[PDB]
Parts: C-alpha cells; structure tokens; sequence
C-alpha cells in the first residue's frame, strides 16, 4: 500500500484553478508521467497549464464547435495560435459523454444511459471528475494521448478543481477506463 | 482547502479488509461521524467491523433475499444473531444500483440506466466504490442511517478494499448523494 | 377448474379497506396461506389488518425513508411500535417497481423499462394491483416472506381496494412472480 | 360492491378453449355487450367462437403477415373466407405490444419498455391476459370495434385460456385501456 | 450503374402532390412494378393517386383509428366507399415507426429508438420520405402488398412530396427493409 | 422543381469508388460546394480523392483512434503525411453515430437510440450513407467544415459508393442536419 497526499477544496470552481495544477504537475512528476490533460473552453487554463507544465506534454481538449452556437468555436484563433506555439496539442471533438444522445434527450425527451453515467459522475465526485474522465476518452479518441497513465485536470464551469491519475480507454472500450489516484477535487461539489 | 491521507492499494479485494477497516475508523473519528456502513454478504467484514469499531455505529448491509438462490439467505441466522447482540443494525434489501431492471436484463437482454451507473463505478473506481455508494443509498431508504455524513465501506467480492466519506441520499434523489473524501481504494481494480 | 368468487368494487380507493381485508383473510384461510402482505403508508390499513387477521400473519409494506421528504418516514415511531407490539413485521426498503430510475426520470427525463410496467399495471389493473405486487416482491427481498403463495393487499392512495394471491420472486427473478387469483379489486380504476 | 363469478383453470393453453368462449359468451351477455374479439393465429378459435357467439359480433384478430415467415399468412384464405361468410370481422395487423422494437431487440439486442410490459403481463397474469390487451388494442386501431366494453379472449400458444371485459384504447392513449372484469384465466400460467 | 432521373421540389407538401404522384407511376411502370402505397389521411392523395394510376393497383394507407380523437377515423365513409368502388385497398392501422411507445413517451415522458429513427428519417430525409417507409411496413405487416419492390408515396402534413422504390419488411424484420431508388423529394425539407 | 441525376450502382462497395468520387465533385463543382469530407479508414480513398478534387478542399474523416486495437490508429504515419502535404484536413475523432453507447451494447448488452438510428440508415440506404451522414457530423463538430452545404463520401466497407449533399450540424442539433441531395448509391446495399 501507498499512502499520498490528496487536497479537498472548501468550494467548487474556478478559484481552485492554480492550485489544482500545481498538484497535477507535483503528482504527474513524481510518477513519471509525461501528459498533462487539461480542459479549457476559452482558454484561460490551457495557458496557465502551460506555464506550470515544467516540460510535460500538455493536451488541451476544447469544447466541440457548436457548443453554444452552432459553426462557432469558444476558444478563438488567437488564444488558439498561442497556445500551439507554446508547443500544446488541441483537441477539439464531439463531448463523449453525452454524443448524438444530447440531440435526442434535447429535442425529444429522455436521457440515455451515457448521459445518466455523466450525471451520476457530477453528483456524486463533481463536474470537474466527470470532466477528467471524459476529456481522457476524447484525447484517446483523437489520437493525442497513448494508452499510459496520464494526469487529467477539468473544472465546474470555468477552470479546474480536479485533478486524477488515469488510464485511459475510447469510445468502443469504455470500461477499461480507470482512476487510479484522485490528486485533488472540491469537498463540497455544490 | 485541506490536505489529507489517502491510502492505495496494490491490489483489489479481500487482502484489504483490515486496512480498511482501520482507515475507515480513523477517518470517522477525526470528523466526529457516528456511522460506519459496511457490506458484508455472509457476515465476516461486519464482524470484524464490529471489532474495531471503537464506539461508532456499525449498520452492516447484506445481500438481498435471493441473490443467489430464491427464497434464501447468504448471512446464516447464526451469524446475523451474533451481529445483532453486538449492536449492528442489518439492512437486507433490494440492490438499488441494479433494481428491477436486472430481472429484465437477465431474462430479455439489455442494460438500463442504472446498470450502466454500476458499472461505470465499478469500472472507473473499482467495485468497492460502487459498492459504497449502493450500500449508503439501500441504509438511507431503509431508514438506518440519518442524511449526515457517514462512513462507507465495500470491497471487491468479499471482505473490503474502498472507504469514503459521503452524504446519503435516496433512490429518489440519488444526484443528491455526494462523495465527500475518497479514504482508501485500490489503485489497480482489476 | 376452480370456479370462485371475486369482488368488484364499483370506486377505487380507501372507501374499500374494510371489505378488502375482510375477503382476503377469507381467501387466505380457504387455501392455507399464513402471509397476509399489507401496503400501509401511514399505519392505518396495517393497524385494521392485524385486528382482522384471524391468526395471519401481517407483513406490513410501508414507504421507503424519504419518500415524502428526505430522511422522513411517514409511518410514525408510535404507530410502528404498537404493529410490532402486536405481532406484525414491518418491511421498509426502497421501492422496487420504480427504483433509482426514478432519480433519474424525475431529474433528467424519460421513464425506464421499470416504470413503464407500473404505469401499465396501474392503469390496466388500478393502483391497489400495481402495489400488490410491488410489496410482495419488496417483501420478499427484505426476507419478509419466503416463497409461497400469499395474500398481498393494496389501493389507490390510501387504504386498500386490491387484493391477490401471488406467488413471490426477488428483484432478480421477477418474471417467476405469479398471480394465482384475484380476490377484489375496483371495477373502476380512475 | 358486485360479487361475480370468476373461473380459474389448472393449466394454461389450448384445452380450456370451450370453457373460456362459453364463460366469455355468458359474461358479454350479463352485461349487454355486443363485441367478442378473439385472437386465432391459424382459425380454429375464431371458428368455435361464432358456433359459440350466440349472436355476438366476432371480431377475430389474427398474426401479422410475415410473423413466422416475410409475406405469409398464418390462417389461410379458405378459413379467413368461411369466418367472413359467417359474420366475422377480421384484424391482421402489426403486433403492438411489440412494434417494431421487436426488430430492433432480435436483432441488435436490449427490449424496449413495450417488450417489457409485455412480459410483465406475460409473467404476472398469463400469455393469454397479455394477448387479450393486444388484440383490444390492434382491433381498435384498425377501426374495427368502438370504445365500448368488449370481451377478449386469447391464450396460451393456440387456443383459449383467458377472458377480460376490457375498455379499449389506442396506441397513442394505451394508459387509458382498462381491465374491468377477469372472466376466467389460468391458476397456473406455466 | 444505372443513371435516373431524381427530381427535388423547392418546398416540402402538399403543392408537389400532382407532380409526386406522376412521377411515382412513371418510375413503377419503367420498373414493371405492380403496386403503388399511397399515405393518405383523409382521402385527397388516394383519390388522386387513383385518377393518375394507369393500371397500377393502389394501397392506401391512412391513419389509425384514434389518431386526433379515440374512437374516430379522419377518413370518412363517404370517402373511404369511393376509394374502394375504384378498386383501392384500404390500409388502416397503427403507425409502426412509433407504435405503444407514443403512450409512453406522450405521457411519462422520453422517446425509443423507434420514435428516434422516425426523427431521423424526418430530419435527413423529410417527413415524406419517413411517412413512405413507415406506410411500406403498415401495408405489409396488414397484408395487402407482397415482398416485392414497391412504389411508396408520402409527404409533409398534407398531400404528397416524396416517392420511393422499396423492398418492404415487416415489424420484425424492418431491417430487411431497403429503399431502392428516391424518385422525387424536398430539397428543402424545411 | 430540379431533375437532376441519380447514378445507382448495382453492387455495394469498393468497386463504387472512383465513380462515386467523379460524381461528388461534378455535382458540387455545379453548386459551388467548397467542402468534400470523405471517409477513408486506411488513406485510399483520401488520396484518390485529392487527386480528383479539381481544386476543392477534402477533408478526410477516418477511424478513431482504437478502432480496431485500442491506442492504434488505421491510416499510417506516411499516409497521413502525404494527405496533409497535399492540403487534406484530416479529421480523427470518435465515431458519433454509436458513441460511448457501443461500449455499453458490447460489454454489456443492448443498443441505444443512436445506435438504432445508424442501424437503420445502414439498412434503408446502405451502409455508405450511414457513413456520409456520421462523417459530416464529426467534421463539423471537429471543427473541419462550416455550416454550409458540402459533398459527403462514404462507402460499404472499404472505398466509397455514396455521395450527398448535405447541410451539417452537430452532435447537439443533429436533427437540423438535413440530405439535400442524393448524388449516387447502390441500388442493392447487400
Ligand atoms: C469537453 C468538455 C466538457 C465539459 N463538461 C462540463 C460539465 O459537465 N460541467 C461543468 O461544470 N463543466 C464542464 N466543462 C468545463 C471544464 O470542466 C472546465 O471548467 C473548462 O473547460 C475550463 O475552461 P477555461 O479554461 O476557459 O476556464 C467541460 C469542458 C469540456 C472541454
Ligand atoms: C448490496 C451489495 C452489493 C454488492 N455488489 C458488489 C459488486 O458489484 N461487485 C463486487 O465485487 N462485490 C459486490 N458486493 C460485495 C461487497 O463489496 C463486499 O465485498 C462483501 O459484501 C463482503 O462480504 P463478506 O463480509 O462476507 O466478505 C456487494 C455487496 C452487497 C451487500
Ligand atoms: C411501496 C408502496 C408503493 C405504493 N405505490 C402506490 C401507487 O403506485 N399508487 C397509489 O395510488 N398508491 C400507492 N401506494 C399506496 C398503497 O397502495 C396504500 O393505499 C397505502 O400504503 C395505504 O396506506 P394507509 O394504510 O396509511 O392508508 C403505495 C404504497 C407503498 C407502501
Ligand atoms: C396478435 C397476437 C399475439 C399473440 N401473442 C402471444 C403470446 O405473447 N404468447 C402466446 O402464448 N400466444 C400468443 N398468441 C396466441 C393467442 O393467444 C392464441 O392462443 C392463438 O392466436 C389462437 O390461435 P388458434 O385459434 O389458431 O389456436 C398471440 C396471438 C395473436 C393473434
Ligand atoms: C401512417 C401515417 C403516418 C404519417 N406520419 C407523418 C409524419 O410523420 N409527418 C408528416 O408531416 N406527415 C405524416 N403523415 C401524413 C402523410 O405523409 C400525407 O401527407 C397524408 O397522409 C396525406 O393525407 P391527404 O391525402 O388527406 O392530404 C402520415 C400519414 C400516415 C397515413
Ligand atoms: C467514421 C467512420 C465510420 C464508418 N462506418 C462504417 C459503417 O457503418 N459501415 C461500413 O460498411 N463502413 C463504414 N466505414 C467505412 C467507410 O464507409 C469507407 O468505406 C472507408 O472509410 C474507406 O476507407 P479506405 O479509403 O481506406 O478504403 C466507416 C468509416 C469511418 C471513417
């Protein structure tokens, strides 16, 4: 057995962003690890992640376009272009964890069974544990991340609160997803 | 925010149940909970629960009749009397995480909502989680312990491997159920 | 073939508690069923079965704790002390015709399998039907019954209107469940 | 409060066909009842139920096309002409306590809350309750009887085994069909 | 590889049904094809399908009894004789791209995968042309066209805007289903 | 009114390919497309698609990562080279029409609506269809196309065989994404 640190914030939300990625980046080290998920609609954590990555590989998985308007990206070109520059991979693709089921639940009534597993994710660790997972599929999906642990970090609404070690799995292998370590989420979710 | 012990395990199962057991006791007594919920199908992990116990209440949640064969019990009355004049509550009840819809399933073929929530736990958590957050829903609608904080405590098969801190809740208001502090689990489920 | 007497009962609901427990107990002793299963809210059919109950024995099917509210029972601590006092079981446990996947189609949307058979027997059957069942599978996953034909008693809302003889089975077994006969029920559901 | 008489078989299926068409008869006549609708797959019950009708109109409702094979018939053209001759009306329509999820279940897998309603009707009161709904339903739909009380009488495989006095309903308003009297049925369903 | 005429109309409904409907026989009789299902729910396209028809045998299909008011057909008598004195066969039963799962979804709440598709087919492809599949499936499931191919016509509310060629199937075969050729359609479905 | 050409081929599949991808860009060369989003798994049909594209921009939509083995990808690092060195947006991302959903139906049984809906335009209009219409989902929520009309190509297995016109949308409004027009397909999908 290993006995670690793990922090529990008072609150959920964005106030928790820098040290939440400071205890990634802490963690990740320890371990070996070399990527850095990191979830950011607008921007703002990607960047900061950057500049705490101290020579990890960070991922940056962005909101699908269309996610508020449809045709129409929340992280523009700008913030975009830098964060490339600064040597970050974007991953930018359809929210796994909800699908083509959000059209239907939205539209027609009834939510599916990977929108409930979302839901029961967000109850009961947090929108930024549900966040982490599903971030950790897309970035396999899209080819970003190799099936290694990896340190995914995702928020409630705006920057992070939560931070775990993970296995990550795709689309079609779900279940051999796994949380191995949870370095850091809000006590309180809500 | 607050920093504290979690402790991993190399392995899942009932190697771990002690440990457990221990950390989940430490853990109670440093947040002043009165409550310690513990899975046990035949009656060895309450015991021992009992044992180490130091003062709190030990609700100890069994198989439900007819888990493996109709009509019959897993806990032997023997044991389920020892428990008893030791001052366990027992909760023996239909398991919330499966329901109705597991005769479905079984018989016709196809998962539900709540079967696929079960399985993401046990997936992403390892079953011991899963078992944690079942056991509290099953004591909370059998009217054992209050909506406070309490400590629960699962495993994988037999004996123990996972403890936390959660707010219960019902099954129907199960998103209002909340995971506090993750106490052990183990790092591998599988 | 068996040609017997069944009541039809030209409302539903409480106005029928009397005549309904009067004609079960009858069809109990006529084929040597011990169990009279009762689905009382609030005491008040359960207090009526055990000084109707002629030697029977009453397993007394209230609500799941939180029901109305959570944490609360709406059967009170001096109602279910006399019960007890006076021989009865007391099944309380988590409603199994419905189960977590009310949480969900309450708070997301979109009814299970599970709460499609409940509509479907409370409107082809009325209600009391609906509970006779429901209770008898609840009862006999919380250990309450073993598995023999007994007399299960239900209604619309209140009281009772509905009573069967049924041959009992687990939330993982439910299609051996069987109703054996019809003892009274409301021509008029609704 | 009305005290009938209600029939119970020892066992389900084809030998109680007589039985069940004569209780059937007696009932719809007690009650001014015009419609006797009857499921026959391959003719034989439709055929004794107008030897048997007494003046009823018969309403026979038969297997879809292609049920056991693509753009077949099961009850062929010679007995389809004779029931006409005698005064029948005759539904062949899809079956609607199934629908097209039964495609979807058989070959993809996982039934639909139809399918289970179905099994639960199945399950708790027999094939022939269950097909009794169905054939009120089909016969509705297609414009063959009003929303009046009918008698249905269906079966277990071939044959009779069970009568309802039934409101009918559609299936855009299935919740408000309604069971009003159980006739005769099976004791023992399997 | 064949090279055919398609021909998109500028607006979905009612005003392309004289130009659907020749088109629909010009391709049955190029294709040898025998029949030609027609969607109508209160007789105008089947009336005119009939006028246009040159020797082809027309099906119509309308809605079900019950569709606007229970117990009532759109279609009138009057109508209905008519179609019949010109040779029609009349179709009339559920629709089977919802079926029960309409009750459900009206009432309690959530759609199936039936009703999903039907969406789908709707949205893709326009109302016409899911009317045109779901009507194949009616008329074959009541018997009144072969396992042939088939030319199938539908449109948005009223009339006729979308003619196919399809291979029918049945409701538990409907992937056996295949639309052949699209004849004519809204290019703008909406 | 338009009457335009439909090529039907008479055989599914690869053999399709180079006649399907003539056809795509003729028909959007005629409409002023900008876009032609074309499914390549392993890189074939991309590259014969640069090579045709007259000056449009193809965007290559191909397998998730772990299609086949979870962490792999189809399409090789030389190929992907090529494509991009020819001014080919490649598209990588999960496939939106099963989702997170086919983990579920694989591991522990039953489909989901979406997995229904791909199921039946698989069925109806041939796997290629399927095809364009999930590619052209993906590529818009992957960022790739705008919400204008484009040319989607797909096929049965390997190579292509189907091609639409076709307005995007994304995993959250499918159902405003709509088939304008048909530009080939097999008329026999299997
Ligand atoms: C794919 C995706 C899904 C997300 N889902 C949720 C969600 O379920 N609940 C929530 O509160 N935030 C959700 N978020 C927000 C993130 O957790 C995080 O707070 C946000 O992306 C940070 O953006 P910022 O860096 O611009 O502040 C999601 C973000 C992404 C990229
Ligand atoms: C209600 C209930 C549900 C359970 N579900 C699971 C499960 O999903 N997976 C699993 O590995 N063990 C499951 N268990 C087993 C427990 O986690 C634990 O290992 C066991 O009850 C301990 O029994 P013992 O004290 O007799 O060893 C379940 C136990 C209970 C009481
Ligand atoms: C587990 C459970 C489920 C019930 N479900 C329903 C229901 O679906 N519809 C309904 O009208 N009454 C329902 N009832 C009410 C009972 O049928 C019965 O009328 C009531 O429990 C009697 O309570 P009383 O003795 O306090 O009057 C339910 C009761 C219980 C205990
Ligand atoms: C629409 C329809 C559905 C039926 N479904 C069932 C069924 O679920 N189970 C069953 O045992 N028989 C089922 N049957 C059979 C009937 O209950 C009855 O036994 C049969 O139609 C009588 O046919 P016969 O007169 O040729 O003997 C069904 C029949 C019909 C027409
Ligand atoms: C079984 C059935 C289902 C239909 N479903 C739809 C539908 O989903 N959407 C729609 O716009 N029209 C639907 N219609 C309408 C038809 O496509 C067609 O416009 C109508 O039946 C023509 O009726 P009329 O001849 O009286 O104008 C449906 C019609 C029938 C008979
Ligand atoms: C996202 C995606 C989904 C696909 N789904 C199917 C499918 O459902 N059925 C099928 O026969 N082919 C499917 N394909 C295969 C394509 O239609 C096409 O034949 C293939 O990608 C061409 O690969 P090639 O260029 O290496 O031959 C799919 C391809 C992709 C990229």
């Amino acid at each position: 057995h290993m006995e670690k640190k793990i922090v529990y914030f008072n609150k959920p939300g964005r106030e928790n962003t820098e040290e939440t990625l400071r205890l990634a980046v802490e963690r990740a080290k320890e371990l070996g690890i070399k990527h850095l998920v990191v979830a950011s609609s607008y921007g703002d954590t990607a960047m900061k992640a950057l500049e705490m990555a101290e020579g990890l590989e960070v991922v940056v998985v962005t909101y699908h376009t269309g996610f508020v308007r449809e045709g129409e990206n929340t992280m523009p070109p700008e913030v975009e272009e830098e964060l490339r520059k600064r040597g970050a991979k974007i991953v930018r693709q359809s929210h796994i964890l909800s699908g083509l089921e959000r059209s239907i639940s939205r539209k027609l009534g009834g939510v599916s069974r990977t929108e409930a597993i979302a839901e029961a994710l967000r109850s009961l660790f947090g929108h930024g544990l549900k966040v982490c997972v599903e971030i950790t599929i897309m970035a396999a999906d899209s080819g970003a991340i190799p099936i290694e642990e990896v340190v995914a970090v995702g928020g409630r609404s705006r920057g992070a609160d939560t931070a775990v070690v993970i296995r990550p799995a795709h689309m079609n292998n779900f279940f051999d997803a796994e949380i191995k370590e949870i370095i850091c989420m809000p006590r309180n979710k809500r």
